């Protein structure tokens, strides 16, 4: 509260670390569905159904331009990629399988990096 400062974790390396995680995501063999925005003129329904599209190139641009206030806002956008994927794609599809794999991959990096 006012003039009572709580201990806070050291956030000084967060940008570099989130960048490293994103790099690992981008170079994963199952990243292919997620590298660019879903093409809204080519995928019927996407624009209507998925209210907040997100993809790795958009996350990279945001990270490079200071558009994430903190590491949690970055994780929210990464998870949004996978949540969109599950909404639109059958779990039993190549893209649906890729999304599950990439989410698992991400979350373990996230825990290993930032949870002590
Ligand atoms: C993430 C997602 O839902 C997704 C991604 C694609 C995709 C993957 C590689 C290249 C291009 C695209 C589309 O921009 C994709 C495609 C989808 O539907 C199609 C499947 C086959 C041919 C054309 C469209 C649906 C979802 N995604």
């Amino acid at each position: 509260s006012m003039s009572v400062k709580k201990p806070k974790r050291d956030d000084s390396k967060d940008l570099a670390l989130c960048s490293m995680i994103l790099t690992e995501m981008e170079t994963h063999e199952d990243a292919w569905p997620f590298l660019l925005p879903v093409n809204l003129k080519l995928v019927p329904g996407y624009k209507k159904v998925i209210k907040k599209p997100m993809d790795f190139s958009t996350i990279r641009e945001k990270l490079s331009s200071g558009q994430y206030p903190n590491l949690e806002t970055f994780a929210l956008d990464v998870r949004l990629v996978f949540d969109n994927c599950e909404t639109f794609n059958e779990d039993d599809s190549d893209i649906g399988r890729a999304g599950h794999n990439m989410r698992k991959y991400f979350e373990k990096k996230w825990t290993d990096t930032f949870k002590v």
